[PDB]
């Protein structure tokens, strides 16, 4: 049963984690059409999904070069490590879901606007999330139980839909990306305080929880921009999320890839969606 610690360490997945569980969620790939045209997703359900109960979600970017099938291809295998947690009980069963920035005009950078106005309205309307329903409206009345994280390129996608999307998502986990929009680490960390000023939310309705290895190349950018960020008042430093809201995961000895990576979602995930969660948990 998962407790918050107030400086969590890395700690890969058991290696049993990486085989498939007899417990498996199912995946489900979903075709759909937006505003960068056809585009096609996944939607992992966690084991026993059942449609009539809600359920977290979180929305998850694969790196550059890659797809919407990579996460949980062969050469990631996410899902295993997701179904043995929710099996073990370390993780609370939630839906998530592997789009692709790839397609038309979508890029890294776009591809929140789609997000906004495709994406979330089909995977929700179809699968049973907090949201009651998918207007605009509906969403925004979720955003505590909806998150949003991504590796690589799809780190930054993830900055990218904080700046953009804080009204519809509580949860980011920038995944070895940092935010592409200023032209010094103070200029990064004041554009996502002025979109956090514009949004009216209080610093316990936002909640960041980066990672990288400390090998990984994204950690040159990501720390002077993680620094930045902690000297803001809208940031609370822990990974003690009952008390604060922003923390940074490095990972000793991890490099740039997968094979690491996918362990960071395992140590983060968990600390997801308990905040003014509808469920009666002591962490």
């Amino acid at each position: 049963s998962f407790k918050y610690e107030s400086a969590v360490q890395y700690r890969p997945a058991p290696d049993s984690y990486l085989n498939p569980c007899p417990q498996a969620g199912r995946i489900v790939k979903e075709t759909y059409t937006g505003i960068n045209g056809t585009k096609s997703l996944n939607v992992y359900l966690p084991y026993g999904y059942d449609p009539n109960k809600k359920y977290n979600i979180f929305y998850l970017m694969h790196g550059g070069g890659e797809n919407e099938n990579t996460i949980f291809s062969n050469d990631v295998k996410l899902q295993n490590i997701l179904d043995h947690a929710i099996m073990n009980g370390e993780l609370e069963p939630l839906i998530v879901v592997t789009p692709t920035f790839n397609g038309g005009n979508c890029t890294a950078q776009n591809f929140y606007q789609e997000f906004r106005q495709n994406v979330i309205p089909f995977v929700e309307s179809k699968y049973s999330t907090y949201a009651e329903s998918t207007t605009p409206q509906g969403i925004a009345a979720s955003r505590m139980h909806r998150g949003f994280g991504g590796f690589s390129m799809g780190g930054l996608t993830t900055w990218y839909v904080m700046v953009n999307c804080l009204d519809y998502v509580a949860y980011f986990m920038p995944l070895s990306g940092d935010y592409w929009y200023g032209n010094s680490p103070q200029d990064k960390a004041n554009s996502i305080a002025e979109a956090i000023n514009r949004s009216g939310l209080s610093k316990r309705e936002y909640f960041v929880f980066a990672a990288t290895g400390s090998e990984d190349i994204a950690y040159a950018n990501m720390n002077p921009q993680i620094e930045a960020m902690k000297a803001l008042p809208h940031f609370d430093y822990t990974s003690d999320f009952s008390k604060g809201n922003f923390y940074f995961l490095v990972a000793p000895g991890a490099t740039h890839w997968w094979g690491y990576v996918r362990h960071y979602i395992y140590d983060a995930l968990p600390y997801f969606f308990h905040e003014l969660e509808h469920h009666h948990h002591h962490h």
